[PDB]
């Protein structure tokens, strides 16, 4: 019956689930999380390097921030002493052309105008808009230096990041694998003063690779000089398996690999068919786009995939090889897409089992209601939101005050759970302000700790200890 | 009918919400909160930059405080290297005028009298009293160095701070923009061996202003010296908007800016009316004070903001100017108090949604009973606030012994918050005696937080695990 | 009727409350915490201060530990620059006589015995026992320096400590204002070669003042060489009212001081009569010690206070006045336990409210049975001290391995706590063994924080719950 | 009655109890978790002692990795200043023989292939297999530098380690007491420019003892070079008391040492005959296999203990004596696992009284129910666990990233309990990805923080609450 129907697809389930698993186990093993941090903090926390404390990751000074070029990634990314040309990575990974440096800039003279201090003020600076975008060819003139170029003259696109969030290249460079005149750019570039003063993001990035587990990675940096004239820094991190090809182990990989796509092909039509017998017999249902979220996660990696990836991985030979250096960046940032969604798919791939598990007993009756009652959590859910979001925004018009973890308003909806889980960094809120807002503080902590407390519990409680009389109903 | 009525004033409700919000979204945009850190740990936690750990957040000795005048602030606030005379903040920001030094003392041979120690003892001094308020001429004399002026004298106010709480300007002096006597000051400060030796408070105060978005901040420093010889330093920070008029944007803000004015004065006389209508009728209500909480709120800030603020930004024109240096303070604490309850009300103001939100279902009707049925929470709450006291009580003595987030009294009223929810810095607490009191730490956290969970949550849980009933006695 | 009576007496409890407060109070105003710290990491956490870092509060080698003899202590308790002899503390407090050096040591050649090592072993050292107690007059001889006196020869007690917990005096030193010497004494000790090698605890303790409120602290310190090799340091402060005369405003803390030892006098006798009166009558009443708990807190502080205190503070004036240094620690020791107790009494002092603030309603009806239906409580207290302690007993077997917050087995009954609350340095745990214990970690926070939350709470719920109906059996 | 029988065996439990307890009691006093922290942190945070900051602990690039042999163990591990040999461990413990070194290696040009980077690399390495296992001859020629030995050839076994868990000996030294060439051995080293190129594990290990509580401890080192190219170094370490057999208070732990070994085989064979009496009996009983798991326990510890230990310790005292070195560690191997698991009886051990602390009143009654109405707690264990795990792995995939805490997937099963306890270093999280995955931090606080709480709760609650009717139907 169906018992024969249901466990030989859930034997499909069984198997696939370790398909994609085998391909994740496979396409990463273990140790590729030290093969971030371990390639990483070579860089970020190591100091500025000049016998000085401060690292990357904390940087503040405008002309610190050479003090990171200088002597920090630039001899961080290296060359090697060993004794045609042959370079290689701490005798382990390996480079790939060489870093392309990119920035931003705005038209001077925009906005930022006190009306009466245009005695001390010539010119000014306002914010990197939608209408900042603006292209200075300006002096001292050598060649590239002063080039805007739209970032669709450039290939990929821009990045992302907090504040701003935005698409455009000011300047470019292409670095050099030589080591000595990549200091002389920035020597060239005090001969230019370098590019920034009211500069918002500058960016320097590029991308590389492990020759060993022949695993591919990509560094993305970000600084953010936000307009009140702060300097913010940070990174941006993905590995990657550039070539799904692999010399040797790949007809492992790629053995269950052109199995699945027509695997999960099965997958795709069976439920189309089943979306006009049933329309709204899946609304309200609550059982039904959880199913088949999963069919426009799949499709979403399967689609593109390949198809960017096995296109532009041919000129990767060679645009790479020759001293030059290809963007891979746009490409990445779909593995990243690609691999993020593709571990999201796998949850709800792994929860498959979740409703597999049991169909057992009691047991897999009873969970039924759990959620059917707990329709309440959505109903005072609010309440709390509004209520946390409440002090959180108290928290960002109060503490837009100096403090950290907050006031980035989005922040602060986080630090709103830190708190009640814990780790504060206390000693700051209150010296903020010795009445404002320790109070708060208490508010909150006492107010949503001790009134979200049970307001999920006896919401978890009551109708569970209602599901035992009502799981009496049926004895 | 009232569906016509009160989604009307609703919408009201719900356009002039985005109103003062668009005021605080327009007068703050996110970045504000950067524009403090961004702008302070350039002083904060900066070193003392001898090439030394310890910062101003970590100040003890005397002459090391020196070392702060020096080699902190005064070239932390800063003269620009570009190449008449024109000055910018990093190429940013603006400053303005130029500090204005205050401090405190007190008269000598006051108390602090030992009887038969006389020997050892010619003079003492006791606590800033409020009878402290003491006035030396007394040389070595050049000018103001020793000049005492009253506060009323001054203009502005004093400031409160933790443990002094009082008002009194002891000597004064403005600073100088020039940076070559400004430390030559403090050299005649050596010529004068500075002022203090048994002074309380030391003030270095000012505010500046960053040019890009015009946005206006304020630096009030506090150095306490408590009588018993120690050094507790600290800070204070306000962010402005000096002039509602902006050069470019203010028709944006003063769009809406004098039309909400009116809007709330149409609030303001309708429920005055509703107050002789109904005088016992909204009490033993608990719906009543909250509604008209905001009407004391929205004038407080309503009533004295243009009032102070579109007075003086006249002469902070002028004053400002010359290299004389406008005290902005109290204006400020007005600001501050400004933002401080502005952003009260945004709560209440917010949550006035939070009614709104539920009218809808049994939703809206069960959360009446929420806080009908939570009078409980008020019954124990004392038992609790108490014995809550009474540890801290017990800590103030027991711990008035070394250790910190103890024995301001206050403060350790936090620290037992603090504790149940975490983070405690415990190494002390037993080192303190190894008998005492590391039982209390056993027995509070034992105790309280055993005790302390669930009469939350049962009075929580029950009569709400009765609401489910007493929702079914509607049914 | 009784709302006289009791009112009457609770007037009674009503002002002298504030009595003691007031002591408490006008004995200790809020800053004298600060008076600890400010007084206290000026050597606690300042460096061993060769521009090296570790502090005080981080020794480790043996020599290392006159690094702190030399650049610690020493140049920490000072003499002052100003310019017969005449020296203040820091211009603000006030020094007494001059440190008395204690050490400790024991027999050679006592035990730890290899059997075939006696090759590489001549002599060796066991611990510190009952028996150690042993007495080296051997040289080089100037002196004191061999010179052993039992703790009876001395004055005093010797000290508690965490290991041991131990009365005896090895040999002494009186300490020299005179900076000169002071540090020759410790050149004299390299004459010496000082006085440790097996050395268990060395003491260099003593006491000093405040001037400015008079008030007095003692300085006693612990640095432990436990048997094995190694070097544990630790501290030890207490404040100190000397006299309870105040050459100014005794007549304020006088004035009530006199008055209540006749007050609670009338309290010792009237319950005396009402221990014959009630014999079992307070048996299994529960209502009975603990309002007489307080009759044996009372007297102790009461009877031992004055008469320990006023006794020596006479000599204090005299073997004080001469560079000679008078003991006061034992005395001090009192005080401590003084404070300890008269502390531990305002708590019950202050509880006395507790149920004085409810006589008021039904509320005041319902606490009754809270603990009275609390005896449950009890009951499977154990279950969970037992697990407590299993856990932590195998925790002390298991982790007596490396690790810290562990393995001296009392301090693992903290950790046991620390972690259900929180701030776990991890890293540690589970980089013991890889397996071992981390599964222990997990198991507990899995067993005992699943298993512990509600057996709490439920038996808080339920019987309080229970008190409902039972509230509702009045009605 | 049974009250003689049971109390009288109880008696065996009880008496017996301390027997062990005194064993452990007496073979590890209290001090004995100082002597490991004590005896180590002289290594481990011991910086790199260049007046560099870095320690052990901390230890990154291949070359520094030789700073850790030249300038930490190397003249940690000491020779002693006093003034034929005689050499100690400051003036307290013992060293015995000198460290063996070991390390790891694999065959060249074995993986690794990029097919068309040929160009680039000759030969590369992976990572170190069940198959990597091969041994290179090849120079410089000095003896054993290039002498691959197997483990068999050698005597004890490999160590097991994070990720690899495995066993080989690439090559080995003996190591020199004299402090003269055992730097010059590195300096023939750097005559061989060492050993390491793709080296993955390197294995410094030895043991030693103190004299004085004449106990012994294990030295065992651990450096990770995984193949990706990183260095993750570690520690082990395990006390021991080596003979049984002490020079003076052996016969007080030998009075009941030889005693409970036929103690305890009583105990061995009066249920073994029980085992046949009741088959099933004990089957779905789930009183059973706890009573009787400690039996498989005991006799572990009992049978091979005394086996292994009073082998080897004969040629302990010579292969030790002369300057040659005897491998106790296979031995220790045992120890630990002898400690280890005597302590994990101990629990068992210990929690016998569990069930004799109570056959008392109705309290012993009800906590029978406690787990048999706990049988849900498995129910939805399950749940979790897979939405534990689920998380866990998803975070495993998404976090497999930069991030400490994760992605190692076992540690992932950890710092997702670290969590919902607290502590974590959120800043890592969220800088990962801004979108990515911070939504999960939300998602799983809130979920799992708020799904998790009650379901323990209430089931606890419940059916507790329930065995109070359960508990009145009795009555
Ligand atoms: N007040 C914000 C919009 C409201 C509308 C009602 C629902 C909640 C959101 C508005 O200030 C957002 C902004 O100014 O950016
Ligand atoms: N005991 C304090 C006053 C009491 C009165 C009763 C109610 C509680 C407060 C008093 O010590 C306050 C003070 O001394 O400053
Ligand atoms: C360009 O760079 C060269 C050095 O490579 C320098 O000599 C020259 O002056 C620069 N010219 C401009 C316009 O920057
Ligand atoms: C070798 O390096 C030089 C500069 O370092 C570079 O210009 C050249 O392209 C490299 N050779 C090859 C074949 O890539
Ligand atoms: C005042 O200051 C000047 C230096 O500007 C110094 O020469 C003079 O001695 C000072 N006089 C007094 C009374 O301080
Ligand atoms: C320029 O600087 C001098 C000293 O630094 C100052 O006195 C002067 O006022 C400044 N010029 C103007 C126009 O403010
Ligand atoms: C005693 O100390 C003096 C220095 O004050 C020194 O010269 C003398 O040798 C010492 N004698 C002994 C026995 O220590
Ligand atoms: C002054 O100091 C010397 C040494 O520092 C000391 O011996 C003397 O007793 C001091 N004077 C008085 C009056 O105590
Ligand atoms: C062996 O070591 C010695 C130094 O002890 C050195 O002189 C010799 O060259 C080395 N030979 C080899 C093959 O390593
Ligand atoms: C003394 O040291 C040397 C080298 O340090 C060593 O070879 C010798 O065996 C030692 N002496 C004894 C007696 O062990
Ligand atoms: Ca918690
Ligand atoms: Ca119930």
């Amino acid at each position: 019956k169906y018992l024969k129907s249901v466990l030989r697809e859930l034997v499909t389930y069984l198997l696939f689930l370790i398909v994609l698993c085998i391909l994740t186990y496979g396409m990463m093993s273990s140790n590729v999380y030290y093969y971030t941090r371990m390639m990483s903090q070579l860089f970020l926390d190591t100091p500025v390097s000049k016998t000085e404390k401060t690292n990357f990751k904390t940087l503040s000074s405008m002309e610190d921030f050479w003090k990171f070029t200088e002597g920090s990634l630039l001899d961080g990314l290296y060359w090697k002493m060993q004794p045609d040309n042959r370079s290689f990575i701490f005798y382990e990974n390996l480079l790939l052309g060489v870093p392309r440096i990119r920035q931003l800039r705005v038209r001077n003279g925009s906005c930022s105008i006190p009306q009466d201090l245009r005695d001390e003020i010539k010119e000014c600076y306002d914010v990197y808009s939608v209408s900042s975008e603006d292209r200075a060819p300006f002096g001292p003139r050598n060649g590239t230096a002063w080039i805007y170029t739209s970032e669709k003259d450039l290939n990929g696109s821009s990045h992302w990041g907090i504040i701003a969030t935005y698409s455009g290249a000011g300047y470019y460079l292409d670095l050099s694998r030589t080591r000595e005149e990549t200091a002389a750019q920035v020597a060239s570039l005090k001969k230019n003063v370098w590019l920034d003063r009211g500069t918002r993001a500058t960016f320097i990035d590029f991308s590389v690779y492990n020759a060993n587990i022949n695993l591919f990675c990509v560094v993305r940096l970000l600084v953010e000089f936000p307009a009140t004239g702060g300097v913010i820094p940070s990174w941006q991190f993905q590995p990657l398996k550039l070539i799904r090809y692999v010399t040797t182990f790949d007809f492992f990989l790629a053995a269950c690999e052109i199995i699945f796509c027509f695997f999960i092909f099965y997958y795709v039509v069976e439920e189309i068919l089943e979306i006009r017998i049933h329309k709204l017999h899946y609304f309200r249902s609550f059982w039904n786009c959880l199913d088949v979220v999963i069919v426009v996660l799949s499709v979403v990696a399967i689609g593109i995939n390949i198809y960017r990836t096995s296109n532009v991985e041919v000129l990767l030979q060679f645009l790479e090889d020759q001293n030059t250096f290809p963007n891979f960046e746009h490409l990445a940032y779909w593995q990243i897409q690609f691999n993020n969604i593709a571990a999201v798919t796998v949850f709800f791939v792994w929860i498959k089992l979740f409703k597999f598990i049991n169909f057992n007993r009691t047991m897999s009756q009873l969970s039924t209601t759990m959620s059917r009652c707990a329709k309440d959590l959505f109903g005072f859910a609010i309440m709390f939101f509004i209520i946390f979001l409440a002090y959180a925004q108290l928290a960002y018009l109060v503490f837009g005050t100096q403090v950290d973890d907050f006031s980035t308003f989005q922040e602060c909806i986080f630090t709103q759970f830190r708190i009640i889980l814990g780790d504060i960094n206390f000693a700051e809120i209150e010296e903020a302000n010795r009445v404002l807002g320790p109070i708060y503080f208490t508010t909150f902590v006492f107010f949503m700790f001790f009134i979200l407390l049970n307001m999920f519990l006896a919401i978890i409680n009551d109708t569970y200890s209602e599901v035992k009389s009502d799981l009496a109903q049926q004895k």
